[PDB]
């Protein structure tokens, strides 16, 4: 709404992003997928995403509502489910992040709604 201030919202997103990174204990979502190792990655995946890129976007003021932020989190998860076979640790790590990160996101969104 018109009363909603920018700085507390960005502080909330920074904390939330840190909490999400903490759930990724393998740090497999911390940086872009190394395209040098998987030249077919972009065959399947239209828009790569990762937590470092999210941090850059956050600080560049690209996220001004919670949907902006959660959309890129969902990309991290969905890209990983799409690219990796179900029988891999990587696939299961996206499932775990969706669950555990989802709880982080729901509480953070509620904070944003109070602003
Ligand atoms: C998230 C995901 O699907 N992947 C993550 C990696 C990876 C990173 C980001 N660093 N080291 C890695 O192995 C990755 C690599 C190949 C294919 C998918 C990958």
């Amino acid at each position: 709404s018109m009363e909603m201030q920018l700085t507390p919202f960005l502080i909330l997103l920074r904390k939330t992003l840190e909490q999400l990174q903490e759930k990724d204990t393998g740090n497999i979502f911390s940086e872009p997928v190394p395209l040098s190792e998987v030249p077919d990655y972009l065959d399947h995946i239209k828009k790569p995403m990762d937590f470092f890129t999210m941090k850059q976007n956050l600080e560049a003021y690209r996220y001004l509502n919670f949907d902006d932020f959660e959309e890129d989190f969902n990309l991290i998860v969905s890209n990983c489910l799409k690219y990796n076979a179900k029988d891999t640790i990587f696939y299961r790590a996206a499932v775990r992040l969706r669950e555990q990160g989802g709880a982080v996101l729901r509480q953070a969104r509620r904070q944003a709604e109070k602003m």
